[PDB]
């Protein structure tokens, strides 16, 4: 099926190139024209204007560096792009994506609202993960072709789903990896490198992972049993970890953040608290 | 051979330890110091001693778990006479520095001395999976494998008796983490009606991705070598804001995203706009 390719960065090449490799029709369109190149090589088309490009394809997938750029590029094409299908794999707001949507609605475009979860060398590599929302229909029809970038998760019709569902799941990257690093500078102090911590890291990893299905039901149900030994011994445990990284010789911030965050929960409720009570501290700004 | 062994402190824990060491057909001997703790597992058929150093003459292995390294420091220091010879195993939960001094008196005395640190609940001894971390003597490790192997898996550390305690609250330190940047992800996704038991399977899903970049941090972390081409330190500083203030737009707290948006934007205030997130780890130095 012929489809159409805005925004040809590192990104939107990876996305282009993958469709090409599965021998779909594939029209192009860029700003900077050069970045074809390679593109045009295995065998692209690339549109003179945008206007041109998105008439070439019923389905049109965007990927620039921004809704700001996004809104410029795709309001003067409204009226070329009704009728036809976008899907929009820029990363940005929940909002922005609504809002996208809901222009999208008004010009009779159906409209598909994506967040790809892997760097442009993992398109189209096994256990890449991307999410979305937004019309269903564009998800089924298109199932196909979304899948030769990586598992396509449809998950749900709000278009700032996917947007949302990132951002949270980013949360848990970046938190992850403060932690690691934090662990690797206290080990450090004791001549334990990052590559000999990891292993341990690994094969702990698995085991919080085997913990979180308990805390997902006590958090939802409200009913928060101590698993982990409850609220107290774990704000006990986040301060021993800071005073142990001071003593060892280096800073607090990660245990002291976490600290402060379990600690607080200890107030609005009670010392047998489980851990999955935090979501509640949490829900109140 | 199920060789003799005494447990000393029989809360749940300690409990729970010499429970495994029946199971397993070890004869057991078990001291409290409130006595009527040490019921059922006398009718579980271990042994209930008359005194701390009574226990302690039962066996050559002891097994020590009580609250902390002052109460077991009380009860330990005028058995040293009585250990002397024999194996102590400290599953005691403390500091570094708690561990290093127990390893020192123990050595002074010629007591064999492992230091550990149980990372589950009581309800998780002896089942495979439940992780010990180990560290001290090398004999006792080697000589009491199958014995440490009765309470899980044993991860021996090394020579260093602080060790144990040093990766416990490292490691702790990555799930008390996880679990509160789970948490803020659920409740985020809960103003828009998705429960954590739908949010769980995406984020179980993306751990496997996370676990997957930490080779190649830990690499940069090692080298000192933050350039990067993916994971670029300015564009995730934006993300994180980005984060924190949708979060105050769909109507939650913010302080999870907050706290890390503080500490690698005070890297990327110091370092250099091409740093990846590895060069965190030179300002948690500092
Ligand atoms: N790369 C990654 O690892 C990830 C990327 N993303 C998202 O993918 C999107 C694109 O990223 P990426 O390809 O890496 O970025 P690049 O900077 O490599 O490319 C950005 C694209 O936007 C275009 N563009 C920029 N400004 C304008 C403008 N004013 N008018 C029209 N087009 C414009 C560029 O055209 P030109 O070449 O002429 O500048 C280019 O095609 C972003 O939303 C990013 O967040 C999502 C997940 C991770
Ligand atoms: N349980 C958990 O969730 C986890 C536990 N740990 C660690 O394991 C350790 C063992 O805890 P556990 O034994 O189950 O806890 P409890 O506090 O329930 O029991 C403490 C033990 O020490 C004795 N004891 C307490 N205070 C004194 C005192 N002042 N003088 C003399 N003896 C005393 C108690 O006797 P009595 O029964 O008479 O009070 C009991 O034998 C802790 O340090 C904990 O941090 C590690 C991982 C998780
Ligand atoms: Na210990």
């Amino acid at each position: 099926e012929r489809v159409t390719v805005l925004g040809l960065g590192r990104m939107g090449a990876a996305l282009a190139g993958a469709l090409l490799a599965a021998g779909h029709p594939t029209t192009v369109w860029n700003r900077s024209a050069a970045k074809a190149g390679d593109l045009v090589a295995r065998g692209a088309v690339l549109a003179g204007t945008a206007a041109e490009a998105v008439r070439a394809s019923e389905v049109v997938v965007v990927c620039v560096t921004d809704y700001d750029v996004a809104g410029d590029l795709l309001g003067p094409l409204a009226g070329e792009l009704a009728g036809r299908a976008l899907i929009n794999l820029t990363s940005g707001s929940p909002e922005q994506a609504r809002r996208s949507a809901d222009w999208a609605a008004e010009h009779g475009i159906d409209y598909l609202d994506g967040t790809i979860m892997t760097q442009p060398q993992g398109i189209g590599q096994p256990g890449s993960v991307l999410l979305l929302s937004g019309s269903a229909e564009v998800h089924s029809g298109r199932k196909a072709l979304i899948e030769l970038w990586g598992d396509g998760d449809y998950l749900g019709a709000d278009a700032g789903l996917s947007a949302l569902y990132d951002l949270a799941l980013l949360g848990v990257m970046w938190s992850t990896i403060a932690s690691f690093l934090h662990g690797a500078a206290l080990l450090g102090t004791e001549d334990v490198t990052a590559q000999q911590f990891l292993p341990k890291v690994e094969r702990w990893l698995g085991a919080v992972a085997s913990f979180l299905p308990g805390i997902a039901a006590q958090a939802d149900s409200g009913d928060y049993a101590t698993d982990h030994g409850g609220l107290d011994i774990n704000v006990a445990g986040l301060d021993l970890l800071a005073r142990v990284s001071r003593a060892q010789g280096i800073g607090t911030d990660v245990p002291a953040a976490l600290h402060e965050l379990y600690a607080r929960r200890l107030a609005q409720g009670s010392a047998n608290d489980g851990l999955a009570s935090l979501i509640d501290t949490i829900r109140r700004g």
